[PDB]
C-alpha cells in the first residue's frame, strides 16, 4: 500500500493523477515522447507491470499494445479498468476496408463530456479497489469534471456566431470527431485512410480533389507527431490550415489534459472565428 496504478496514453495520467491525487501511485505503461500509434511492446515496459495493482485501459482501439504487455506480463491475470464502459462510441470509418469495414473511432478522451464519463468509471472501479479512498477518489473526480466542465463553456463563450452551413472541416488524424461534436461539426473527411496510416500518393490526390468538390474550408494537422504531407494538401487545395493536439507528447503530468484541450477549443474557435 499505496495503490500502483499503470496508464496508456498521456490523457489517462491527467484523470487519474486529478483522481487520486497523494492516495496512489500513477505509473505509465510506455515513455514519454514516445508515439503511441508507433509504439511495439519492450520486455523494458511489459516488466514494470509486475509491480502495479490495476490498468486503466482506453480499451476501444487506441492502446491494444496494452493489452499484450499485460498478457506477456508476470500478472496477466491483474485487474483492467475499462474507462470506456460506459462511453457512447462513434463509428468513424476505417481501420481501412479488406482489414476491418467499419470501427469505432478510440479518441474518447479528446471529448469534454466523454472525459468526465471516462474520470466517473476510473474514479469508481478504484473506490472499490481502494475502499478507504473511495470518498476521495470521487470528490476529487467529481472537482476535476466542474474544471473540465468550465473549461469548455469558457471557450464556447468565445464565439460570437455558429459556423455557417457551408463550413466544412477536414483532419490528417482522425482524432477530432468527439472534440467537433461538442461544437455541433462534423468532419467532413479524413486524410488518414485508416488510424495511423499514411496515405498513398493517389490515396492523397483523391482526398485534396473531395476537398475542392466538397468545398472544405479549413483543415485540423497535428501538433504531436506531424505528418510531411500537410503543406502538399496547402500547396493543392487552399484550404486554411489549423493544428491540434493528440495529447500524446512529451511528459506526463496532471494538468496536460486541462492545458492541451484549453488549447484545442480555442484553436476550433479562432478557425470558427476566422470563417467569418
Ligand atoms: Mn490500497
Ligand atoms: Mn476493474
Ligand atoms: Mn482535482
Ligand atoms: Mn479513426
Ligand atoms: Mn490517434
Ligand atoms: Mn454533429
Ligand atoms: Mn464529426
Ligand atoms: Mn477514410
Ligand atoms: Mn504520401
Ligand atoms: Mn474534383
Ligand atoms: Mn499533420
Ligand atoms: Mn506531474
Amino acid at each position: 500500500k499505496r495503490l500502483r496504478i499503470g496508464i496508456t496514453l498521456h490523457p489517462y495520467y491527467s484523470y487519474v493523477s486529478n483522481i487520486v491525487g497523494d492516495k496512489a501511485e500513477v505509473v505509465p505503461l510506455i515513455p514519454a515522447g514516445f508515439n503511441p500509434h508507433a509504439y511495439e511492446p519492450r520486455a523494458e515496459d511489459i516488466k514494470r507491470i509486475g509491480t502495479l495493482d490495476v490498468v486503466v485501459l482506453n480499451g476501444v482501439g487506441h492502446d491494444d499494445f496494452a493489452e499484450r504487455m499485460i498478457a506477456s506480463s508476470e500478472k496477466p491475470g491483474i485487474p483492467v479498468i475499462e474507462a470506456n464502459a460506459k462511453v457512447p462510441l462513434l463509428a468513424a470509418t476505417g481501420m481501412a476496408a479488406r482489414g476491418a469495414g467499419k470501427v469505432v473511432n478510440p479518441h474518447t478522451f479528446l471529448s469534454i463530456s466523454a472525459s468526465i464519463t471516462q474520470v466517473n468509471t476510473i474514479a469508481r472501479e478504484l473506490g472499490k479497489l481502494d475502499p478507504a479512498n473511495a470518498k476521495a477518489y470521487t470528490r476529487n473526480a467529481r472537482a476535476y469534471a466542474k474544471r473540465l466542465r468550465a473549461l469548455r463553456a469558457d471557450a464556447l463563450a468565445r464565439l460570437n456566431k455558429a459556423p455557417a452551413a457551408d463550413f466544412r472541416v477536414a483532419t490528417i488524424h482522425g482524432a477530432y470527431d468527439y472534440l467537433l461534436r461538442e461544437f455541433g461539426l462534423e468532419v467532413t473527411a479524413v486524410v488518414e485512410p485508416a488510424h495511423g496510416i499514411e496515405p498513398s500518393p493517389s490515396q492523397l490526390k483523391k482526398t485534396i480533389d473531395q476537398l475542392k468538390a466538397l468545398d472544405v474550408k479549413v483543415i485540423f494537422s497535428e501538433i504531436d507527431f506531424p505528418s510531411t504531407y500537410v503543406e502538399t494538401i496547402q500547396r493543392e487545395s487552399g484550404v486554411k490550415l489549423y493544428s491540434l493536439s493528440h495529447i500524446s507528447y512529451g511528459d506526463y503530468s496532471a494538468g496536460k489534459y486541462e492545458e492541451e484541450m484549453a488549447r484545442n477549443l480555442d484553436t476550433v474557435v479562432r478557425a470558427i472565428q476566422e470563417s467569418g
